[PDB]
């Protein structure tokens, strides 16, 4: 079992615009493990619609490039949890924002969390932010993360992060 905590209070309007993944964290190794693994992705862009869905645009690293996705996020009552069909992921987690800064979130398969979680610490400009940083810590403690990656303001400028 791996239980999460949204944040309470998401206004999704307020997280709209460029996004860049500062750290990942992963309850499975393989997840995250090399440059091809199945969920290392990073995050370009976060679009809300109108109606409170939400687009994420990502980029991957698949047939030798570093590749465009996007997904599309269905809301859900609860205003921080969302539905996806992709990564062969089903739930988006909000875990945490200021909106201006940092926002922090989980994909995983809700059949299998335990070989699915994965989460991100984004900052909307490339630089590391060590309150970000901090904040994505304090949202792991209670998470079963057996691999964590932060990376560099070079590696946050650069295509799937060099
Ligand atoms: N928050
Ligand atoms: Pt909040
Ligand atoms: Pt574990």
């Amino acid at each position: 079992l791996i239980v999460t905590q949204t944040m309470k209070g998401l206004d999704i309007q307020k997280v709209a615009g460029t996004w860049y993944s500062l750290a990942m964290a992963a309850s499975d190794i393989s997840l995250l493990d090399a440059q091809s693994a199945p969920l290392r992705v990073y995050v370009e862009e976060l679009k809300p619609t109108p109606e409170g869905d939400l687009e994420i645009l990502l980029q991957k690293w698949e047939n030798g490039e570093c590749a465009q996705k996007k997904i599309i996020a269905e809301k859900t009552k609860i205003p921080a949890v969302f539905k996806i069909d992709a990564l062969n992921e089903n739930k988006v987690l909000v875990l945490d924002t200021d909106y201006k800064k940092y926002l922090l979130f989980c994909m995983e398969n809700s059949a299998e969390p335990e070989q699915s979680l994965a989460c991100q610490c984004l900052v909307r400009t490339p630089e590391v932010d060590d309150e970000a940083l901090e904040k994505f810590d304090k949202a792991l403690k209670a998470l079963p993360m057996h691999i964590r990656l932060s990376f560099n303001p070079t590696q946050l400028e650069e295509q799937c992060h060099i």
